[PDB]
């Protein structure tokens, strides 16, 4: 994994601790192995602000770009231009389309996240009732994939007494996510569960439910940082979130860095059925990963399974991320 190349990571947006942990993990591995890492945080979680960052990376003459896409398709011209300049493009966290990358590094199976969330809603609701999604940007590939996944999973007869009222967008912004939580509550006060598959959205919704005194009546699940959600997690009337899920964003960054170095050094090309082993034997199968065909027609590397954070384990993990 020795490298002397320069690697740009472009996260979704500024002002999001999840993205900072991702970029930290990426930088740590790149630098440990001799490369240079340049991190960019788009001003907002939009395609427009990301394109500006892609263009900056190209201008700096970097060797590799790793990107968490704010839109599945809008980045394609800039990323193609990067490729035309000889830059390896990798995607992580939120996928660019298959034509815009050599490989996607996915935190967990898309289906695994959808299934965990649907089963959580079914459990936490008591088996029936109205629920809503508080998403991030309406264009974000990952939330859209999870939401599509949930909608597929929820067709199963076991979920037939649940009713999804709709999808609201908090844009991965605290204030917007608080405002949309209030909008959800106003639209359906009898809602049983809010599912927020965004670390920003879930902690914003938690804050709103706590402030309104609703933790005993409206429950909350989703995808959140243990560090942010620790005080909201509990199985009683005083905590809105009985449990939620995530994965290690630092390790997501780590793996994306190992894969980036592997692309630059030519150890992999992104093609299905290729394998690589990273120094870190806690990832994969004793460090080993295989590239698999992805549903979007590209290829992907899957970091691990989702991890459930609940009262029995939340405090220890809150110090990790
Ligand atoms: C769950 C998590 O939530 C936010 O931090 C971002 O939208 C990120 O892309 C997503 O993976």
């Amino acid at each position: 994994y020795a490298t002397t190349a320069t690697y740009a990571i472009i996260v979704k947006s500024a002002g999001n601790p999840y993205n900072q942990k991702e970029s930290e993990g990426y930088k740590q591995v790149i630098e440990a192995n001799g490369g240079k890492c340049v991190i960019q945080e788009p001003k907002s979680a939009t395609a427009e602000d990301q394109i500006t960052c892609i263009n900056n990376a190209i201008s700096q003459g970097v060797d590799c770009i790793a990107i968490a896409a704010n839109d599945t398709d809008a980045l394609e011209p800039a990323l193609t231009e990067a490729k035309n300049q000889g830059i390896h493009v990798l995607s992580l966290d939120s996928a660019t389309n298959a034509n815009s990358r050599k490989v996607f590094v996915n935190q967990a199976g898309t289906t695994q996240i959808a299934q965990a969330l649907m089963d959580a809603i079914l459990d936490i609701s008591g088996g029936s009732g109205d629920w809503a999604v508080l998403s991030a940007a309406s264009t974000a590939t990952n939330q859209n994939a999870w939401i599509d996944g949930m909608k597929t999973v929820m067709q199963d007869s076991k979920y037939s007494k649940l009713n999804l009222i709709g999808v609201y967008y908090g844009d991965d912004e605290y204030q917007a996510s608080c405002d949309q939580t209030e909008a959800i509550l106003a639209a359906d006060p009898n809602i049983k569960v809010i599912c927020a598959p965004t670390t920003v959205g879930i902690m914003a919704a938690a804050k709103v439910l706590q402030d309104k005194g609703l933790s005993g009546k409206v429950k909350l699940t989703g995808l959140g940082l243990p560090s942010e959600m620790a005080d909201y997690i509990g199985d009683d009337d005083q905590h809105s979130c009985p449990y939620m899920f995530l994965w290690n964003p630092i390790q997501l960054g780590n793996l994306a860095a190992y894969a980036s170095i592997s692309l630059v050094n030519g150890t992999i090309t992104g093609a299905a059925d290729q394998s690589f082993t990273v120094p870190d034997k806690t990832l994969g199968d004793n460090g080993s990963y295989k590239i698999t065909a992805a549903a979007d027609g590209g290829t992907e590397i899957i970091l691990g399974a989702p991890f459930k954070f609940e009262p029995s384990n939340i405090a220890e993990w809150a110090k990790v991320y």
